[PDB]
């Protein structure tokens, strides 16, 4: 009435299936019963369609509805009440043991039916036989047994069954499956009759009860593989939810109900091979819900639910893929993963100012908001962003949308930086530079480059630091000149061991990081100019390579080395006296330079723009 219709998150996320249960038993009877139990699980072994959909639980102002009034009654409707109960003993004709088992089985099934009457589950009686098969029509004592047991508890003869050995037990377990299915379905149809005869009446326009009735009958139809009546009922329940215009800040219960039935309807669509329907539903719903909230909006609201909603819908997509629905994938494989990811980022941000407002001051219900603040503080982990982008990246790779994998990987790296775990971030950036450099998009390339330098300096990975710095040098004309100069001087500093000057930009811990390093770390665009390739019998070659500098700020002129190329035999412009080659070797000789060995100001470039052949 005033309480919530249903409060179960992730209700029956698993495929709803028929559920038959029966009384708990000791280890030795179940030890004889083993072969029967793995005969049951052979359906799990066999293909799912060959598997009977049933499952095994193995237990030990109008007036409100029965069994429907509560969400806990509802959860009971899930599993707590199997639609079939079967009492297990062995059927064994005997002399005195026969009578003893008669008396005891009669009494126990008597209590069992005393339990089962109100819950209306019918109690079918199936008994094991290890003895030789009985020819029907031969034993009149079997007839007396049937009479006595049937009159013991009112369970009819047809309900009674016999459990033979495996070669027959297989087919008879299967026909048992069929009978259990039939009587469960009869139960479910009856229970739906209950629902409908309740539905005819109304509690003077509450319609929450109506939603409960549709949702219960959704259980029923989903359960019975109808897949249709339930989804119609879900549609109608959601509609009547809508006609309930929001009274007040209690939009959250509405949104939760919406998400529940929304999952239900979408997945039921996916069961029915109606992807377009599902897509339109989920969009319609999510922007409806975006428009839903106006206030409070404690920034818990609209963020967590929306992210979870996208999450669930991508999960439904994956369910569809498991089914085999590629119509939705060929358009876009991992649609809502990274929308959910951006929503959880927004959620962390919202948490930031939620904190901030909590520092403002903190007479009714306010303590609840306080525990809310604390609980979302628990949520400040935001590794969920990482997981969501992980799934998004995988799914994007599934259909070759590499642009977005790169974008979401940079998002991963930047949140790693917010995570502080700059190491993984620099690993990502290290992988991500080459693709952009090939891509030539000169805007983005420097934009990621400055961040990559930031990661290198914080990490103290001086090798990557210098490499990305020198590639920035090669074409740094987009940025300001003095910054180029500072980069270069920091580079020389670190080649000869001096820490970089942005000391306030650095922290003592990172100081330790890169003071520690360089123990293993060892060893502007210009051109190689060879005057004479394909050497003849006698010649000489001097400094003809021309070291053009694209950077404005000059490279300091101290030294340089060129390593004599092994091709064949092992051996503002600045033109100088270096002039290595002055000797004679064998003819038909060519040359090719690995790296600059740039000892002008720096020791060496460590980045391969020392072209071999232009």
């Amino acid at each position: 009435m005033t309480m919530d219709a249903t409060a179960l998150p992730s209700e029956l996320l698993v495929t709803p299936q028929p559920l038959v249960g029966f009384c708990g038993l000791d280890t030795a009877r179940v030890s004889v019963h083993k072969a029967v139990w793995e005969a049951f699980s052979g359906s799990l072994q066999r293909k799912a369609a060959d598997r009977a959909a049933v499952q095994y639980k193995l237990l030990p102002e109008w007036y409100h509805p029965k069994g429907i009034l509560k969400r806990n009654w509802m959860l009971k409707h899930l599993h707590v009440l199997p639609s079939v109960v079967v009492l297990f003993q062995d059927m064994e004709w005997n002399d005195l043991q026969w009578t003893e088992k008669q008396v005891q089985c009669a009494a126990i099934v008597q209590a069992l039916k005393n339990t089962l009457q109100e819950r209306n589950t019918r109690l079918c009686l199936v008994l094991l036989q290890r003895a030789a098969p009985l020819p029907p029509g031969e034993d009149l004592l079997a007839a007396e047994r049937a009479a006595s047991l049937t009159n013991a508890c009112g369970i009819t003869s047809k309900m009674l069954f016999i459990l033979p050995h495996t070669e027959h037990l297989t087919g008879y377990a299967l026909r048992l499956e069929s009978a259990f299915l039939d009587m469960a379905q009869s139960y479910y149809a009856l229970m739906s009759k209950r629902i409908r005869n309740h539905r005819d009446q109304l509690t003077a326009a509450h319609t929450s009860l109506k939603i409960r009735h549709q949702f219960k009958l959704g259980f029923v139809a989903e359960m019975r593989q109808d897949f249709s009546t339930g989804q119609k009922h879900y549609f109608q329940a959601y509609a009547n939810l809508d006609e309930i215009r929001i009274n007040d800040g209690n939009c959250l219960e509405i949104k939760t109900l919406a998400g529940f039935l929304n999952y239900k309807i979408c997945r039921l669509m996916f069961k029915l091979k109606t992807p377009r329907d599902a897509i339109n539903q989920f969009i319609i719903h999510v922007e409806k819900h975006k428009s839903r909230v106006g206030f409070k909006d404690l920034a818990f609201e609209h963020h967590a639910w929306l992210s979870t909603q996208h999450s669930v819908f991508a999960e439904l997509f994956c369910e569809a893929i498991k089914n085999g629905l590629p119509a939705l994938q060929t358009q876009h494989p991992g649609i809502y993963y990274h929308k959910a990811a951006e929503f959880v980022m927004k959620r962390r941000d919202a948490a930031m100012e939620a904190y901030a407002a909590m520092q403002a001051s903190s007479v009714a219900e306010q303590q609840a908001n306080m525990q809310l603040c604390d609980q979302e503080r628990s949520y400040n982990h935001s590794a969920a962003i990482i997981a969501l982008l992980s799934q998004a990246m995988a799914q994007f790779k599934i259909y070759k949308c590499l642009r977005f994998r790169k974008k979401l990987a940079i998002d991963m790296a930047e949140e790693y930086l917010k995570s502080g775990d700059h190491a993984k971030a620099l690993t990502l950036y290290s992988l991500m530079l080459p693709d952009y450099r090939q891509e030539k998009w000169t805007t983005i390339f420097t934009d990621v480059l400055l961040k990559t330098l930031r990661c290198a300096l914080l990490s103290g990975s001086v090798a990557d630091y210098i490499a990305c710095s020198v590639e920035a040098l090669s074409l740094r004309h987009q940025s300001d000149q003095s910054e180029r100069i500072l980069i270069l001087e920091n580079l020389w500093q670190v080649f000869q061991g001096v820490p970089p000057m942005p000391k306030t930009q650095l922290t003592p811990e990172a100081q330790a990081l890169w003071t520690s390093a360089l123990a293993n770390v060892k060893s502007v665009e210009m051109c190689a100019t060879f005057e004479r390739v394909q050497l003849s019998n006698d010649d000489l070659l001097q400094l003809q390579l021309i070291v053009r500098v694209l950077t404005d700020i000059p490279l300091r002129i101290r030294s340089f080395h060129v390593i004599l190329a092994d091709a064949g035999n092992p051996q503002s412009y600045y033109q100088l006296f270096c002039s290595t080659e002055a000797q004679q070797f064998h003819e038909n000789t060519q040359l090719r330079i690995v790296r600059l060995e740039a000892h002008m100001g720096t020791d060496q470039v460590a980045a391969l723009l020392t072209c071999s052949s232009n």
